[PDB]
């Protein structure tokens, strides 16, 4: 007694479904599981919309030119198979199921339409198009039509369409020009003219769908039809004696009808992937699968060679196989989904007469220009969206690792500074009398009477985006000494101060440097160059260095206190909010008021307005799918801060710290953060 493992397929109702369920059966005594399959109307245009909320088929048949869809959506799984099942099919029905090389469907038969004729009626078929008005008024006159065929479905209208000259994309040599799309062309209008002809000298009806045709040729009423393989079981049930050959020609050049590779996708939201393996790679995927499918509804040519070549002499499949090459293989980009839906409505209209065909055409390409548009930025917004993740994975590890003591110039630079991840060394600063000297009464002794460029804010956030601006802090030159006493408590001051950030030699600030080093040695060597500063920073508790990035090789030294960082790899950049800022400073009058000041002539800059410790995920999103690291710095220990790591910095109060700046190399590194930088502005996410 159970509610339990099942396994639900979508497949179009023109195939053998029921020839489907048989093949279920043998798979529903062989395990308990029920196979059902179902062939709801415009499955192939629910399983996007129905898939993605979780709900949906378990496998999906279609045509393979709606399987990119599927995948840029993310719906269908990675199909995985052995080699010696790979083997199995033929190698273009493969390559025909696979998006952004990775395989996302298995390909059952490969399918084309030919001209379907009725030997009674007509025995020797016209190899050209131009014959059949001719033809039609001949057989008028002995109370039938010529040609009837689905008008409804542009598939049908395209082999005449691209005969001379019509093409959605372009496959020259190589594979497919999505700029180069050509449905408005002077042989799309020509085949299209021709056929809109055909209706206007009522040898054709524009009414005329599927089942109006099928029915009219099944009866002997139209000595022609266009149909593919899964119409040939009704008529071999009809007793019409027919034939399947080559599609006429048109002004001398052979129809090119779009060929179709019947395929089976797996739902990505399915609770069920393994068993729907099971099912086709060894119960459909056989000569026995395929055979019970065929009886119902013929397939065509199979994409199972030992079942292909069992078949490949009915004359039937062999007229299939010659159109087919006279053809050619659909896309199955995202893109070919729109395209139909342009010449669905630019065949329909011009048939009807409600435009002409020049002016349909005209609108189909537009259209579809249009929306080739918008897939192709989405298709770029994704490999923006899906490269952060993708990075991590592979060099930027999730945590900062310590070090035990200072590396090996090569090593500090192969392991680190080339691959871009930061480090915290230890045991490196223990040289420094710093560490024992440092106190803020040591600092009061030494340098307390020393005047230093201090960084006054009214919240603690210097360079931070507040409103509408771009907000630089308040400059105040005070003594060190009256510094220690705002940060002691003996003293008051508007706001909240911090040293500003050049201190030992150039502020002047040189009593100190004795108690450190001018550079890191084994990190200049390293880097093969000099720092371009050394500053001293000193700061209240309350002091947060909002998000953003240097174009420096920082080594950020604490030698009292702690530090603490909030990382983003340059990677996070797609996920990370940029806009643009009115550059301003903090006024401080003698009041204790800051007043925000616009900068004069400075250029508009660029800055972060996500608060990494609270982001509103509701402005930005996105951001959640950053990933933060976290490190502290202590006394003693040192962090290397790569350059263009996105960084936030908060310490605790009273926390003394010496930083390097080292100029980064401005490498390809840089050159492609750029890239990025640029294309996640011009897409719109910020
Ligand atoms: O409506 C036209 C459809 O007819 C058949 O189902 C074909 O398999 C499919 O490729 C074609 O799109
Ligand atoms: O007529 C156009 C239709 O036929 C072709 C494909 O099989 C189907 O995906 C498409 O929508």
């Amino acid at each position: 007694k159970i509610e339990e493992g099942k396994l639900v397929i979508w497949i179009n109702g023109d195939k053998g479904y029921n020839g489907l369920a048989e093949v279920g059966k043998k798979f529903e005594k062989d395990t308990g599981i029920k196979v059902t399959v179902e062939h709801p109307d415009k499955l192939e245009e629910k399983f996007p919309q129905v898939a993605a909320t979780g709900d949906g088929p378990d496998i999906i048949f279609w045509a393979h030119d709606r399987f990119g869809g599927y995948a840029q959506s993310g719906l269908l799984a990675e199909i995985t198979p052995d080699k010696a099942f790979q083997d199995k099919l033929y190698p273009f029905t493969w390559d025909a199921v696979r998006y952004n090389g990775k395989l996302i469907a298995y390909p059952i038969a490969v399918e084309a339409l030919s001209l379907i004729y009725n030997k009674d009626l007509l025995p020797n078929p016209p190899k050209t198009w131009e014959e059949i008005p001719a033809l039609d008024k001949e057989l008028k006159a002995k109370g039938k039509s010529a040609l009837m065929f689905n008008l409804q479905e542009p598939y049908f209208t395209w082999p005449l369409i691209a005969a001379d000259g019509g093409y959605a994309f372009k496959y020259e040599n190589g594979k497919y020009d999505i700029k180069d799309v050509g449905v408005d062309n002077a042989g799309a209008k020509a085949g299209l003219t021709f056929l809109v002809d055909l209706i206007k000298n009522k040898h054709m009806n524009a009414d005329t769908d599927y089942s109006i045709a099928e029915a009219a040729f099944n009866k002997g009423e139209t000595a022609m039809t266009i149909n593919g393989p899964w119409a040939w079981s009704n008529i071999d049930t009809s007793k019409v004696n027919y034939g399947v050959t080559v599609l006429p020609t048109f002004k001398g050049q052979p129809s090119k009808p779009f060929v179709g590779v019947l395929s089976a996708g797996i739902n990505a939201a399915s609770p069920n992937k393994e068993l729907a393996k099971e099912f086709l790679e060894n119960y459909l995927l056989t000569d026995e699968g395929l055979e019970a499918v065929n009886k119902d509804k013929p397939l065509g040519a199979v994409a199972l060679k030992s079942y292909e070549e069992e078949l490949a002499k009915d004359p039937r499949i062999a007229a299939t196989m010659e159109n087919a090459q006279k053809g050619e293989i659909m896309p199955n980009i995202p893109q070919m989904s729109a395209f139909w839906y342009a010449v669905r409505t630019a065949v329909i209209n011009a048939a009807s007469g409600r435009q002409t065909v020049d002016e349909a055409l005209a609108a189909a390409q537009t259209n579809a220009a249009a929306e080739f548009a918008e897939a192709a930025l989405e298709a770029v917004r994704r490999a923006l969206q899906e490269f952060p993740a993708a990075a991590r994975d592979l060099n930027v590890p999730r945590v900062v690792p310590y070090l035990d003591e200072p590396p090996s110039p090569l090593c500090f630079y192969r392991d680190w500074v080339c691959p871009n991840r930061p480090c915290i060394i230890r045991n490196a600063l223990q040289h420094w009398p710093a560490l024992q000297k440092w106190s803020l009464s040591y600092l009061r002794a030494t340098v307390g009477s020393t005047e230093v460029s201090v960084a006054v804010t009214p919240d603690g956030y210097a360079d931070a985006v507040r409103g509408d601006r771009f907000v630089m802090p308040a400059e105040r030159r005070l003594p060190i000494s009256h510094v220690l006493d705002v940060l002691e408590g003996r003293a008051q001051h508007p706001g909240v101060l911090y040293v500003q950030k050049c201190s030992n030699l150039p502020t002047e600030l040189p009593q100190l440097l004795s108690d450190i080093e001018s550079h890191v040695p084994w990190a200049s060597e390293s880097l093969g160059k000099m720092p371009d500063a050394v500053n001293f920073w000193l700061g209240d508790a309350s002091a947060v260095t909002s998000l953003h990035k240097d174009h420096y090789e920082n080594l950020y030294c604490v030698v009292s206190g702690e530090k603490h960082f909030l990382l983003h790899p340059p990677s996070d950049r797609p996920f990370i909010p940029y806009n643009l800022y009115t550059p301003a400073t903090y006024q401080l009058t003698e009041e204790g008021t800051f007043r925000v000041v616009d900068e004069e002539a400075m250029e508009k800059v660029p800055w972060i307005p996500l608060d990494p410790l609270a982001p509103d995920l509701t402005q930005y999103p996105s951001y959640s799918q950053a990933q933060a690291l976290h490190c502290t710095v202590r006394a003693g220990e040192m962090l290397y801060l790569p350059a263009l790591w996105f960084h936030h910095v908060q310490q605790s109060h009273g926390c003394i710290a010496v930083n390097f700046w080292y100029d980064m190399e401005y490498d390809l590194k840089y050159s492609y953060f750029q890239l990025m930088d640029t294309l996640t502005r011009a897409t719109g996410l910020d």
